[PDB]
Parts: structure tokens; C-alpha cells; sequence
């Protein structure tokens, strides 16, 4: 079990660190920044790379909504669920913790305002998208993400390619909804950075818990049911 | 059969949502938009990801030109073609629907004006290209795309890699022809967003439903015949 | 050996069409251009996609220096050499032709002047490098290209991945040279477009035959001797 | 064992020449420059391609920290450690040497003033990050990298996908840190270009030997201990 939890912690820690890291440290860098499309890749890679390395230990979740989604899909044990979620959330915090430290080594940093790569909606959305839009897009993408995970993990799917699917799947998702909610689909990755924003990010933090979980559950049931 | 239909439906939905969705949400974002290459990647990824996820169910077409292209080349049962094509068009439209709703959360959005990521040519070509150009490009790419599909699915090609190839083929295609026609090579995709543009998008819609399927068949036959 | 040459022809076409195509049409589009890196991806993506498609038919060369190289390496029969190359150069020119036609569709185009994605050195070096620099870099990336081809195809290399390895390999090479010579490392491609330039493109072309093919040999022997 | 050393040597050469190449030759370049994101992909690719190519000959380290890290993970014999490092460092220097020659071809170039893609911190950090911040990323991303390298190569991990995991993992590392330290995480890479800076680059060179090797060893101990 430990292995499983450690796998899930470093996994997520890696997700956040690389994800919000590129987000914070390189995304809008003066002239050579990696923009949204860079951050999009980054995130996916944290999952593509971590899935290979430790996926074979836990399940390569690194996401609460993926742990809960795989559950509603009949793939994951309801017993081990909670642990997995804590582990993911803990790893994420430890990540944003260092990230924050690292980000401070530069003049002008500020977790608040900058948002510390926190997710939000309306007035707190990158594009200024309505909460509703943030709801619709998060849902579809969360559902679709589990829909792809269950598919790439289905015993009839090209074995060993799963990580690539799931990985790049997250890159896709980002390329899509950054302007809306700065992309979440992961209540662990959203909590981690909110903690260090400690403002609106924490107020809307709930949103990025219910919404992703619900959608992942739909994605799971959609696969368990219609396949 | 239903699975095969649901698979193709969700698959296309993913395609229109991810591809068109990124183009209508992030491609032109201020200082961090993903640009064309951004969109190109995303598009190919919807395919690469669903190609793995549900590829092992419906064969992973998601494109009416791909299905008919396979039939032509002699790999898909003519007795199933129309079933897939419906599922796909329906899927794509559901996507365009949600995308439409989502894009409206940001003040100042206008489907018709903006183009809702529809395909066109001349006066409607992103780079303002002739129709002759739109015709040649879409044709060649469509063919090549189908040939790549046939060759990648040949019993002698590396097993399981297909999805990586076919998806990256579509990214390659979008990197080459977004300035021209905004890259279609998919009737169901073109239809979905066009409907929400109402105007000229539907006015040239036929173009991206004849040219694309023609090329797909030429490509299919190219391989079935010569290899 | 028809099937082989057919493949070797369509492939090269897809290469010159997708690479130079992306260069001339997208690359520097008003404000969403795929840029140098976009091209770089595209170029590689052509080889990655065709290797999977017809690689299982002709060995997926699509490059004179990759055939001469495989020969020097001792993987390709000297017999089938001249045949491949012919096909490779042919298919390329047919692509550059169609591209030319497509490129002329936009008001303002001009094959000469713009350069039509041809390769050159100094006065014709994208960044205006010396011929010496042009030489050294074309030499290192040719040899390296082959060493990676030979290796990724050694009976002891991860089977089925070669296409990815060689494809992304080309991308890497384009990410590096571009500013120097627009990245050749393929006598076939350099020719195709040089023809339609009809100016210096042809004048310096000789350079883009001897240098890549010499390098391709260096690499062949390199891996064939020391591994 | 000469093959293994030749393998590690060309590998690393391909690494420095490829990454530092794209870096000092393309990242900047006018309106098309590949910037950090391009440079990031590049480096990753050099590893990915060479990993498939000669990875089956030496284990594909191309990084002193990655060789010493593996050693700590109980995956590499200490006897061969010192040999590998010499190979890698020599291969790197040779790359910087030519790359130096190539960049010098363009009018107006000063390896010194330009930095020549050297790693540094504080006054020499691209984004002006403090040494503490430098220390932290470098450390984390090194232990992380080495960790991913272990899991991807675990007997229970997906066979053959390692080179994709690792190489892509390095691209990630670069997406997150370039602003900070310009991303070393490889003592052989740092050394190579420093030599041709010959000012501050060498001045801080030590830091990029101890930090990434400490990180790399911790990484492995983590996998050795917690798997
Ligand atoms: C099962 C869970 O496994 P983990 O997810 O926890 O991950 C491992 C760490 O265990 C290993 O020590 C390192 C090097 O990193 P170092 O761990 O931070 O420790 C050495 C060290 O001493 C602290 O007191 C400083 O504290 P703060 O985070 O409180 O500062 C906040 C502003 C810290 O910055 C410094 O790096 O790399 C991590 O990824
Ligand atoms: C032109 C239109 C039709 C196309 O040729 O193909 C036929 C498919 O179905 C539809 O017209 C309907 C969408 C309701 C299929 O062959
Ligand atoms: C060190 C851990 C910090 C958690 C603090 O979180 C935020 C800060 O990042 C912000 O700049 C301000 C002022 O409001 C605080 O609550
Ligand atoms: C910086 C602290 C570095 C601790 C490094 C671990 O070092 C130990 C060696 O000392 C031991 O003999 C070998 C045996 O295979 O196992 C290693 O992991
Ligand atoms: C293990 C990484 C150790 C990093 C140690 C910091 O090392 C630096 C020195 O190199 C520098 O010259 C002095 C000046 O007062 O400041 C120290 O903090």
C-alpha cells in the first residue's frame, strides 16, 4: 500500500511542480516564454512521464477525480480511494510549497495577484469567462479525460501506450480550457496552489472539487455503461 | 454495433470539442494564445487519444472521410458506413453546441463574426487563398491522411502505434493548411461549427464534404491498388 | 520492387509537401504562424507518419542521403540504391509543384525572392551564416541523422519505435539548423523546391547533395564500425 | 566496453550539440525563434532519439548525474562510472567545439557576452533567480529525472517506452527551469559550453556538478528505497 501511496504522492507532486511550475516560472517569460501551449504540454508530460515511472505501482492517478472516476467505472477499489486522494493532495501541497519558495528567488514575485497558477472562473478566469462556461467546459473535459483513461486502460487497448494516451490527453485538455478556468480537472492541483494564493482562489476552490469529481464520475459511468 | 456507434460519436465529439474548441478559445489569446500550431497539436491529439481509448471498439474514424476512405480502400464494411457517418455528424454538432455555449461566457464573443472556427476559402480563407488552392490542399492532405491510415493499419505495420501515427498525421495536416482553408479534411467537423456560423460557413460547407471524401477515396484506392 | 519505389515516392512527396508546405504557407503567418519550430515539427512529423504507413514496405527512406547512408552502413543493397533516389527526387518535385500552385493562390506570393523554402548558405542562409558553418552543421546533422537511423533499427533496439525515433530525430535537426541553412540533410527535398526558385537555389544546390550524402556515409560507417 | 563508451560519447555529443545548438542558434532568432519551449523540446528529443538509437548499447545515460544516479539506485556498477563520465564530458566538449564553430559563422557573435547557453544562477540566471532558488529546482528536477529514469526502466514498467518517457521527461524539466538556471540537471552539458564562455560560466560550473549529482543520487535512493 505504501508503495501505492508514495507512487501517488510523487506522481502528483511531479504533476503540480512541473505543471504550475512551467505555469509560474516560464509561461509568460519576457520574450521567450512558453505561453499557454507550453504549460499545456508541460502538464501532460508530468502525467505521461509519471505514469510510466510509477504508474505500474499505483494506477497512475495523480488526480482525485481520476481515482474517484476509475471507481465509479468499476475499475478502482472503493477502499483504497480516500488514501489515494490524501496522498495526491499532500504531494501537491509539498510541490506548491517548494514552487512558491523557488518563485520567490526573483524580484517582483507575488503568489496573490499572480494567482500562483490558481484556477478560477469569472473575474478570476484567464479570459473572464462566466462561471457557467467554467462549469460546462470543466465538466466535459473532466468526463472526457476519464472516458479516455478507461479506454486506454481497457484490456483490449494497445497495451503499454496508456501513459501516452492519458498524458497527451491532458495536454489536449489544457490547450482547450486555460483561457476559461486556467484548466483544473484535478481538485488536487487546484488546492495545492490555492493554499498559497490564500484569497479568491480559496473561495472558489470548492468549485474545482465538486465539478471535476462529478464529471469524472460521469466519464466513468459513461464507459462502464455504454463503453 | 451500438458501442461502435457510441465510440465513433464520443470520438468525433472529442475531436470537434478539442480541435475547434482550442481554436475558438485559446489560439488567439492575447500574449499566450496557442496559435495555429497550438490548434494543430490539439486537433491531432483528440484523434490520438480517442484512437487509443475507443479505437478498439469502432475502429476510431471520427471522420466521415476516414470511414468512406476505408470502405473505398476496402477495409470497412459498406454496410456500416452511413451508421458511423450519422453518429459522427451528431457527435460533432453536440460539441459545437457546448463549445458555442462556453465561448459565449466571455463578453464580446460573436460566432458569426469570428467564424466559430469554420472552414472556407478566399475572402473566407484565413490567409485569403484561391478556391483552387483550397481545393488542391484539402484534396492532397485528405488523400495522404487516408493513405497514412491504411499504411498504419496494414497487418505489417508496427502494432498499436496506429493511433500515434494517425493523430500526428492530422497535426501535420493542420500545420500545413490552416492558412489556406483552416483545414477541414473532415465533413462532420466542418458541419458542426458551420451550423453555428449560419452564414457563409454553410454557404461553402458543401465544399468541405465533397472535396474531403473524394480525396479520402483517392487515398484509400491509392493504397489498396499500389500500396 | 515497384511497391517499394511507390512507397519511397509517396513518402518523399509527403515529406516535401508537409515540410516545405508548412514553411511557405504557415511558418510566418501574420500572427499565428507555426514559426521555425512549427516547421521543424511538421518536417519530422512527415517522416514519423510515413515510416509507420509504408515503412513496412520500402524501409522508409524518403531521403537520398538516408539510402546512400544505409548502404554505407551495410543495411541497404547497393543494387536498389539508384532506384530509390530517383523515386525520392521524383515524388519530391511533384510535391513542390503542387505546393507552388497552392502558394500562388494567395496574393503576393513569389517562388523566387521569398526563397520558396529552398536551402542556402550565407546571403542565402536564413540567419546569414558562412558556408563553412553551413557545411559543418549539415555534416554533423546528416551523420547524426543516420547514426540514429541505423541505431533505432538495430535488431536490438525497441522494435516498432524506429519511426518515432527517426521522425522526432528530423524535428530535432530542424530545431537546430533552420537559421543556418533552412535544414537540408536530404538532397531530394533541397532539389524539389530549388527547381521552382530557379535562381541561387539551384546555384548552391550541388552543396546540398555532396554535404548531406557525405555526412550520411560518415554516420553509416560510424555506427557500422564502432556502433 | 568501448562500444558503451562510444555510445555514451555520441549520445552526449548529440545532447549538447542538439540542445545547446537549438539554444544558441534558434531560440532567439527574429520573429521565428524557437524560444525556450523549442529549446526544451530539442534537448528532450536529443535524449529520446539517441536513447532508442544507442540506448541498447550503453543504457543511454549521456549525463554524469544520470550515471551516478543510477549507480545509487543499484542499477549501475561503480567500476564503470568513472569511464562513462569521461566519455560524456569529452563528447559534450566536442559538440560545444563545433557548435562554437557554427555560431561564429554568423556575423556578430560572442560566446562570452552571449553566455553560449551556459548554466548559471543569480546574476547569471536568465530570470535573475537567486542561488537558493537555483539550488532547489536543480535539486528537485534532478532527483525527479533520475527517479523517472528508474521507473521507466523497471522490470515491471512498459517495455520499450523508456526512451520516450525519459526524453520527454527532460523536455519537461526544461519547460520548468530555463528561466531559473537555464536548466542543467546534467553536469556534462554544463561543463561543455562553460569552457567556451570561459568567464562566469566556469565560475559557477562547480554548482552544476554537485547540485545535479546530489539530486540524481537522492532520486535513485528514493526509488531504491520506496520504489
Ligand atoms: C512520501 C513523500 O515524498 P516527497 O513528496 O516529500 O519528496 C522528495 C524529498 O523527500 C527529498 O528530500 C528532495 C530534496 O528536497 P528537500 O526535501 O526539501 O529537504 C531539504 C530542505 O530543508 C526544509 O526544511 C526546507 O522548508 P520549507 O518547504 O518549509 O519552506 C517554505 C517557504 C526545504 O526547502 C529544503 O529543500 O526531493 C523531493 O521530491
Ligand atoms: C452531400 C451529403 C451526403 C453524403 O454524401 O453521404 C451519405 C450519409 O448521410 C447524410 O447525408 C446525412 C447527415 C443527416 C452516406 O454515404
Ligand atoms: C509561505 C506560505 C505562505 C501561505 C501564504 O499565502 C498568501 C500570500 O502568498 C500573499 O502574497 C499574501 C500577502 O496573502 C497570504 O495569505
Ligand atoms: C548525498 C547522500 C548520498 C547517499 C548515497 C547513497 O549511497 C549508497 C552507497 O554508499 C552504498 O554502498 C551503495 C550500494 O549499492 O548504495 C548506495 O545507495
Ligand atoms: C550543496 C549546494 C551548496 C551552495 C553553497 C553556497 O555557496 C556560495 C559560495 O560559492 C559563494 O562564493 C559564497 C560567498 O559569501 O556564498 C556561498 O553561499
Amino acid at each position: 500500500m505504501f508503495r501505492k501511496l508514495a507512487a501517488e504522492c510523487f506522481g502528483t507532486f511531479w504533476l503540480v511542480f512541473g505543471g504550475c511550475g512551467s505555469a509560474v516560472l516560464a509561461a509568460g517569460f519576457p520574450e521567450l516564454g512558453i505561453g499557454f501551449a507550453g504549460v499545456a504540454l508541460a502538464f501532460g508530460l508530468t502525467v505521461l512521464t509519471m505514469a510510466f515511472a510509477v504508474g505500474h505501482i499505483s494506477g497512475g492517478h495523480f488526480n482525485p477525480a481520476v481515482t474517484i472516476g476509475l471507481w465509479a467505472g468499476g475499475r478502482f477499489p472503493a477502499k483504497e480511494v480516500v488514501g489515494y486522494v490524501i496522498a495526491q493532495v499532500v504531494g501537491g501541497i509539498v510541490a506548491a510549497a517548494l514552487l512558491y519558495l523557488i518563485a520567490s528567488g526573483k524580484t517582483g514575485f507575488d503568489a496573490a495577484a499572480s494567482g500562483f497558477a490558481s484556477n478560477g472562473y469569472g473575474e478570476h478566469s484567464p479570459g473572464g469567462y462566466s462561471m457557467l462556461s467554467a462549469l460546462v467546459v470543466e465538466l466535459v473535459l473532466s468526463a472526457g479525460f476519464l472516458l479516455v483513461i478507461h479506454g486506454a486502460t481497457d484490456k483490449f487497448a494497445p497495451a503499454g501506450f496508456a501513459p501516452i494516451a492519458i498524458g497527451l490527453a491532458l495536454t489536449l485538455i489544457h490547450l482547450i480550457s486555460i483561457p476559461v478556468t486556467n484548466t483544473s480537472v484535478n481538485p488536487a492541483r487546484s488546492t495545492a496552489v490555492a493554499i498559497f494564493q490564500g484569497g479568491w482562489a480559496l473561495e472558489q476552490l470548492w468549485f474545482f472539487w465538486v465539478v471535476p469529481i462529478v464529471g469524472g464520475i460521469i466519464g466513468g459511468l459513461i464507459y462502464r455503461t455504454l463503453l
